[PDB]
């Protein structure tokens, strides 16, 4: 299993600066949403966006204070191993990129990924991040 | 395996501003009805909606034209090693200037003992809601 | 498969507004009866009747769909609703109906629907099946 | 299983009919209820216009009562356990209180069957000689 | 497959009101006698028995009734496990609420085989046990 | 197994026969009881007119009773595991009510087959003890 | 299947009045004790002792004992097991007259009252009335 | 099966009162001691010792003018874990003079017994053969 | 699994390095505590002179030029007998004079059923941190 | 297993022994007081004839007199896990001079047995190999 | 399976005083930092540093250390399961007692064959990590 | 197998007294350091020591006061049977011999043994304790 489906969105540059906000964790996995943004943050950079943060602890002025152009947030719905031995790791996320300036998600993009057997949960979850962000490299 | 059942509905425009509000969870998978709202709302927005918000009527202070609310009836794996995905949802578009249902829908589908879950719903509720594209 | 069996009633219109009621919970799944509220508001919709609400969360559901003009209100009961015990249990769905005049509390047309997948069908696939053939004949004629 | 039925009145369809509390002897929560909606819907199928479920029968100015209990309801034990039920009904006559039918029906399903498939089969063969004249 | 043993007993007609009291329960599978008290009161009435009431002590004499029937379950449960058979076990007595007496007994049991259900068991092992009091 | 009776009185239809407290000295629940209430029907279909069952000596003494029957359940279970079989153990004692010395003891026990009901078993086995009881 | 070990002992009368006291329960099943009492006066009577009692007085002879095993083995056929011991006292002096140790091992599709009975038959057959 | 060792000792005779006192139980099997105890008794006994009394230190024996006292210990008193465990007995006697408080006469013995036997039967054949030496001359 | 970098500075010999505060985002206890001494380990093999961890603004305390920081997202056996060794981790270089990111890096690895957790981590924290040396 | 002894001293009959607190390194309770109960009747099997057993702090020996003490430590007593789980036994032992305090003889013994014998058995055999240079010359 | 990766390092002497300090446990396994201290320790000795000291529970100041050897432990195990193999992860740190810094490090993993012992592969693992501490 | 190294050390006379003093358990099987305690001082005896004991409940003062020559101290690191039925006995020790004039380690040795599936714990413990603490032997 396995799609990835995202929106239009905006041409981002090297020197757009872009906060990483709350990712919520709808999996009952402890920490996915704060694996999620660890993840997503060094693939933005990874990418060529030069000043990538994630936020500590509406959020729009959070943002506007850091001088960041755009929150990238979004949503781990899924972030497990399936039950039993050999049981594969499986992995769901959304992400929304919102413009600072105007607070409307000017792109946003669902993945998931079903790994095989033998797959690493951590794999499967850098792999699909790194190609649900990827309309977001810079230059 | 399942079906889509789909009522009649208006044509959406791109501007038409929808809020996602509020899906029902009725099954025992935690927050099941948080990702039916956030993968909902990358839907209509990857439809063609260029403004869909999701809720924290509230709606019409944000001019929203269209809400869309629903619910979850099913969302887990049946149990066992390799116990499939089973998802099945409810979606109601509601015009906000009067409140009456302009469209409704109802999905299920049954995953192979691969799949993972949130592939069947992400699919399923594509499915469901592709009547709500930006035509 | 199962038994459905249906009484008479009235041939519904497309702008009878029907309320759908607090269909009662028999089972030990949690919830069965408001997903069969859903499924069947949605499924009246599908049949041709335009407007269709579901009440808010005993007789104060009746109140709220006399304050909604509703002329009629459809009620009944979740008796089955579960995936049958072991790996590849089957899920099994068992559901009384019934159509309510609002103008004098009369029960105007009523039905019971019961169904058994296989090993491989969703609950949820079953349960939204036949509560759509079981509701069958209050499609707006 | 089987079924076994005394001799009862020919009812019409205008006999209000108020469904009471079945009883529930199983250790099925609910049993019971969903006996009462189950038998409530057979009356009318059955062509009993006016029937009514307990939340008293008097004040609905009811002529005849059913009520009755429930002996088993459940899926025997183990994988591909059987469904069996166990029903026992009476029809009491409000005005002077005498019973004036009963029967008593029992069913086992093979391992493929839903519970609630031979509990609405069953109870719409026991109640069979109340449908209405 | 039990026994079924009666004594003798008096030809009951159809104007016998009969009061079906507190039947015991000695199993551990609640509401068994509850479960036997109704299954009695409609065997009765099937049996040609018009007038056939289940109690809620004296009683039976504020009721007109001209017999009491009483007595106990002793089994009435599955065996253990998967398949495992239902059994019934029974005994009745029936009273002359005029003196006390107690005019004819039964006792019943039978072991289903393992397809069976215990309701079906209970039931058709009931009726043979109570025939004796059909109406004649 | 085995059933062992001491000589006894040739009973009559009208002896009044007073049972009374059986002990259960088994894990079952209520087997004294069952046992009480399956010896009471027993001496009557072996022709006792008048056995009641009690709810001390004096009780039987008060209910013009001429002989009481006691006793003891030793063992009344299925033996362990699916198909464990039904065994069960039993002794009794007639007393006389006018002197109180014992006129009647028998011993029985026995083990049925792994299909049968341990109430079966029970049954029979206190059909056969009491049997030199009969009228 | 076991072994019955006894004394030597009086020849006991149909008329000798004898009371089973309280036999001691070393096992692990509630009420063994008792129900080796109620078996053993029965099996008095069945010998020919017309006069037993079970405590709750002037008796000839007192039969006491202890149980020792009084179970099934564990696991599905586990086969019953009965170890007994018997004194016989006469309360004119208290000096035990007769003393007698059992045990059994039933096979695995015997009932445990079929072989505590057994062998408690045996084991008081010495007290067989012999007039 | 196992061992049986025994010290030397006195003859005894019919006549010699013999307290059986208190068997220490050093197992998880509650009353073995106690079981231990009433077998012993009826052991002593069947050798031929006419007077054998269990009490309910030593000075228990001299207020019933006993001449000699059995005490000794459980070590082991179980089925081995398991369907068919076999049952394990392991045993210490001592004889005790109550005169001048001293042991005349000790033993040890153990006995491993078939997965088809009873412990009762184990310990009761076991007791049996270790005491033998305490029969009446 | 896999290892991806980012454009990051020539680091000498003499650049002070500080490792503070590794996340631990799994359910094994001290799973960061280990990567933070396995890092620490790491960059002074590859030719740092001066490392030191945090214990539990202190880094500028220390006159640190940059501050390695990170998260351990995977470090854990997976579940069953033979259950293989999975580590996922992500680290980030921070130039202590302005707070800037100017090196990040992720990196995942399973190892086979016959694996050590341990030197599945440490070889794959040597692989991610080998830009950083010297 | 294996038996290392010490050379010791030559016991007398009327030496007198007391066996005082072996201690129990086990999880198995009471596997210390068997095993004074089963070195007592060893060393009464070997001809000591005047041994006890006891209810620094070594002063209960030297108000009875004895000229020895015989202590030492049960390291393990218990069958290893699983039906059919063989049991194992090792014990320490010291004779002590009571005159001096001077450890004069130590030994220590392990075994395991087959998967078919006792505990108890094991045991006994054993402690009765370990003592065996105590007995009476 | 298993690495050691070492430093480079200075020559310590046969008269270099070392204390082996507080080596953190970062397992599951109660006391497995303590184990691989007294290790850690008599493996320094056998490689012929002739005063090395644990200390108790920079005290190493009073001690007249001139080095300090520290370190944690990532792992000390067996894999779970019957047959579960052991498995080790060390870190080590030798630090100049005279002005703090790190002169030495050094890295070492080991997975050992299902027949093997915990303590036999930490024990080799340590030697092996420590050698270049030899005098 | 496992592994037995030592370093040099001096020659013990029959005449040395040595006391072996608190062993530490590091295992989680109870009782494990003193049960290593009773082995190694039944050793040291066994290997022609006449004088050896266990201290009770600086603890050198105690020594001191015993007039011990060497005390003898370590620990315990494995002490357990494997996990499942048929795992094997495994034993780690660490040992030292502390010279009571001077507080110095003047011998220490490590060994480690896997027993056989067959093997009993205590007699791969008290091999082993035998070959370690065998340069101790009285020369």
């Amino acid at each position: 299993m396995g799609t990835v489906r995202q929106t239009s969105g905006p041409a981002l540059a090297r020197g757009d600066k872009v906060a990483v906000v709350s990712i919520a964790n709808y999996t009952e996995t402890p920490d996915a949403g704060h694996s999620a943004e660890s993840i997503a943050a060094n693939t933005l950079r990874a990418g060529g966006i030069a000043d990538v943060r994630i936020a500590p602890a509406k959020a729009m002025e959070w943002a506007r204070s850091q001088n960041a152009r755009y929150v990238l947030s979004g949503a781990v719905e899924e972030w497990r191993y399936k039950t039993g031995v050999d049981g594969e790791p499986v992995v769901g996320v959304t992400f929304e990129l919102i413009d600072v300036s105007n607070g409307a998600v000017v792109w946003s993009a669902t993945g998931t990924r079903t790994g095989w057997s033998r797959s690493g949960l951590s794999s499967v979850a850098t792999s699909l991040i790194a190609k649900v962000l990827s309309p977001l490299q810079a230059r």
